[PDB]
């Protein structure tokens, strides 16, 4: 039963592209879902794109064999600073498998014994700033969030502290990619190139990538100059080699792939860690049972690898966060050769589709019919869960390289907030999702009342 597929409303030449010309582009399309359904046409002036959001199609558009991962216009534009790193690479690209293959190891499970102590550096560091706040200063979530997780990376990374937690101003590094990226993401919503885009931005956008090439390129060098063996993925990027080819890395793609790790890694996990405890705040039961947890297992001054695994219900809260908002709402896919989507949707090769991860979490179909709760119990048992109904991390080959990493250092960081303080949503603050690449509460504040537990 072959069925048309939908659009939303045109505006000439321009296509539908108004329809997204707004600071909420996600939002907004999880709105015309709403309308359309699980399946409609975006055109663009000169580009196709068919958003789905529903699991049985998306199940469909997992399967390997027909679909792979297509690199969207964003994560072009991404390319010009990532260059060939894991993340805007192609799966085709020789880069890719290299970096994949030898990379793969170091970011299991197993390996984040090795970074935890790093990870532990940087979350007292969170603790202590909020423990020596002023009764009367309140936190801003987002903002701390973010300072942990970049210095988290960037130690685990490359070894180097961009020491987030002792200046108002971020490291110029940190500033340069901010803005590198946010360029990045106004040529999506472009006019055209000298609307707004004039030689003044792309000046900006080709200095601020010196800054950050600079850095790192020094970085490396330095690093095999004195030969030191540190436990951070620069380490085993050097002294690695892909098993199938016999050969390493070059030193400019190991520069990508750690300019990778940033930009790929801390917006969605800070993203994730704010929700979470958004959410939390706002239901104060599920709050109360992940605060005893915590302080249940949590027995010693400083969290050890083992106790980290050991906190169920908290993982519960970070999952179910995942689900309501996922901080990287989605991936794109191209039809490797012509095929039918459900036995319905003919498609062409090289057909891209882009799955739309909010509203795959939201079929209550599959998830019931309340969907739009908080509710962590609904991961009490995940092998119950059906395969392809929850995607916050992409799917297989292409899957997000770093998750054992952002949901271990999740589960550290809020185990320990838990632990330490009491929060109060003094404001009653009104959800306020800002978009970049990724998405986050803007502008959520709470309060935190110490338990006055040493560190
Ligand atoms: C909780 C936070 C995170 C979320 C929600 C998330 C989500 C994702 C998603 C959806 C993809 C696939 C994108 C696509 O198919 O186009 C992805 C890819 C990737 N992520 Fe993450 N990610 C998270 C944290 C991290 C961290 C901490 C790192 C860095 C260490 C990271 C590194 C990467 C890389 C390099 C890839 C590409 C892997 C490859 O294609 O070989 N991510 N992530």
């Amino acid at each position: 039963t072959i069925k048309e597929m939908p659009q939303p409303k045109t505006f000439g030449e321009l296509k539908n592209l108004p329809l997204l010309n707004t600071d909420k582009p996600v939002q907004a399309l999880m709105k015309i879902a709403d309308e359309l359904g699980e399946i409609f046409k975006f055109e663009a002036p000169g580009r196709v794109t068919r958003y789905l959001s529903s699991q049985r199609l998306i199940k469909e558009a997992c399967d390997e064999s027909r679909f792979d991962k297509n690199l969207s216009q964003a994560l072009k534009f991404v390319r010009d600073f990532a260059g060939d790193g894991l993340f805007t690479s192609w799966t085709h690209e020789k880069n890719w498998k290299k970096a994949h293959n030898i990379l793969l190891p170091s970011f299991s499970q197993q390996a984040m014994k090795g970074y935890h102590a790093m990870m532990v550096d940087i979350a007292v560091q969170l603790v202590q700033k909020w423990e020596r706040l002023n009764a009367d200063e309140h936190i801003e979530v987002p903002e701390d969030m973010t300072r942990l997780t970049l210095d988290t990376i960037g130690l685990c990374g490359f070894n180097y502290r961009f020491n987030s937690f002792y200046r108002d101003q971020p490291h110029p590094f940190i500033t340069s990619m901010v803005r590198a990226l946010d360029e990045a993401m106004n040529k999506l919503q472009r006019a055209n190139p000298d609307d707004p885009a004039y030689d003044e931005n792309k000046r900006q956008f080709q200095e601020d990538i010196k800054v950050m090439n600079d850095l790192v390129d020094k970085i490396i060098a330095d690093r095999k100059a004195s030969g030191e063996q540190s436990d951070d993925l620069l380490t085993h990027m050097l002294n690695g080699k892909d098993p199938e080819t016999g050969e390493p890395l070059d030193d400019e793609n190991i520069r990508y792939q750690i300019i990778t790790f940033l930009i790929a890694g801390h917006e969605a996990t800070s993203g994730l860690l704010s929700f979470a405890l958004y959410f939390l705040v706002k239901n104060p039961h599920v709050l109360q049972k992940a605060a005893e947890e915590a302080a249940r297992v949590l027995v010693d001054p400083v969290p050890s690898y083992k106790q980290v695994k050991q906190l169920k219900y908290v993982g519960m809260v970070l999952n179910e966060a995942l689900r309501l908002w996922p901080t990287a709402p989605a991936f794109s896919l191209y039809a490797k050769e012509d095929t039918v989507l459900g036995g319905e949707y003919p498609l062409e090769k090289g057909d891209e589709l882009m799955v739309l991860i909010p509203q795959l979490h939201r079929d209550k179909t599959i998830w019931g019919d309340d969907v739009e709760e908080f509710r962590p119990e609904r991961f009490e048992n995940p092998s119950a869960i059906p395969q392809h109904a929850f995607k916050p991390f992409g799917n297989g080959q292409r899957a997000c390289i770093g998750q054992q990493f952002a949901l271990h250092e999740a589960t550290l960081v809020l185990g320990m907030m838990l632990k330490h303080f009491d929060f109060e949503d003094h404001t009653n603050y009104e959800l306020d999702i800002k978009e970049t690449l990724t998405l986050k509460p803007e502008g959520f504040v709470v309060k935190a009342k110490s338990k006055k537990i040493p560190l």
